[PDB]
Parts: structure tokens; C-alpha cells; sequence
């Protein structure tokens, strides 16, 4: 699809058997989701945003479907005000900016 | 141009007679720049990011050139760890997501 930016680029994703909504966020290096349960090992990570540093849990090689496209990659989980799909997963579904 | 997302989508902008770099950020409603001087009236505004609420100054109808495209729009100024061009200005230069 071609998504214009008059509205937030929110799409439906499926992960760990749940349907959630998330932001396609080219300003994010990494995908970060609101608190949820994921299986397997995780390591503590820190990220920075507007507001400062935030502590998160990193899970790797997590299957996720994004607006109909299936992907596998790293997912961070923590106290984000928004589910965001960052560049690490946007590249997996062939997402680009165009103008 | 078509910009892939293996790297941060950083472009050169010109604003208040300065050249700066900024991130094309579909996950931002609003354009937010690191501390700088702009002419005219400004109102205090609050935004939220990953690390909480942040107080910023809002300036309206500011000319800005972004990767060669001229635009006019609202610019927020405050303690952001990055210059970010948000949807309010991405729409002005005809920027879309495609996958
Ligand atoms: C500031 C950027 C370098 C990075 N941010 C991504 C950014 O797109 C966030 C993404 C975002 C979105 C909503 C809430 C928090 C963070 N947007 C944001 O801070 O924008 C603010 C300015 O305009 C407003 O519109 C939306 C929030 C406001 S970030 O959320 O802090 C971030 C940092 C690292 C990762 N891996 C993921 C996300």
C-alpha cells in the first residue's frame, strides 16, 4: 500500500497470538511495544527518546505479522506510550519513504 | 527520492538561516528541533514521547527547506535528543510510506 501521513500510520499487527495496533515509525531504530508477554530469553536494554532514557526488555527472533506481511525480528517491550514498529522491522516488509 | 530504512532517514534541512540535519519521522505528529532561536511569538506546548512528557515552545508558520523541498509549518523547540521532522511537515513535501 501507499500510506499518506495526514493521519498516524497505524496498522494492525499480530504477535504472540494477539492482535494489536502499532505505529509505522521511521524515527525509531527498534520496534518497541507496550507491556506484554513474550516467550524465551530476553536481555535488559536501554533506549532514548523525547523524555529521556527508558529501560526495556529485548527479545530476538520473534515472529510478527505487520499489515499482512510476515516478519521475524527483535522486539523491545517496556513503558512506551505507543506500540511502534521501528526500522528493524520496517525493512523486513520492504517499507520505504518516497517524496 | 526513495529512502530505504536500513539507515536512519536523515536529511539536511535549512531553517532560520541555519543548515541542520533531521530525521524523517513518521512516528512523530509534530516537528521537534533541538534548542535554537526562531523569530516571532511562541506558545508553551506539552508533548509526550517514550520517556514521558516534555515541555516545548511552539512556533507557527515557520519556513523550512527539507531535502530540497520548501515548506511552511509549525516547529516545536525543546530538549529532544534528535531533530525530527514529523507528519505536520512530511505531508507538506508529499512524503508517503510504501511497501
Ligand atoms: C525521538 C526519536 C529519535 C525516537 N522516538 C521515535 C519517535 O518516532 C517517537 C514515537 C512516539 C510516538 C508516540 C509517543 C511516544 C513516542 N515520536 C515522538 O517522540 O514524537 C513526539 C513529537 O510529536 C508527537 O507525536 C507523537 C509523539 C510526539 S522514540 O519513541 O523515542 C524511540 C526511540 C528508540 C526506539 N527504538 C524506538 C522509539
Amino acid at each position: 500500500p501507499q500510506i499518506t501521513l495526514w493521519k498516524r500510520p497505524i496498522v494492525t499487527i499480530r504477535i504472540g497470538g494477539q492482535l494489536k495496533e502499532a505505529l509505522l515509525d521511521t524515527g525509531a531504530d527498534d520496534t518497541v511495544l507496550e507491556e506484554m508477554n513474550l516467550p524465551g530469553k530476553w536481555k535488559p536494554k536501554m533506549i532514548v527518546g523525547i523524555g529521556g532514557f527508558v529501560k526495556v526488555r529485548q527479545y530476538d527472533q520473534i515472529p510478527i505479522e505487520i499489515c499482512g506481511h510476515k516478519a521475524i525480528g527483535t522486539v523491545l517491550v517496556g513503558p512506551t506510550p505507543a506500540n511502534i514498529i521501528g526500522r528493524n522491522l520496517l525493512t523486513q516488509i520492504g517499507c520505504t519513504l518516497n517524496f
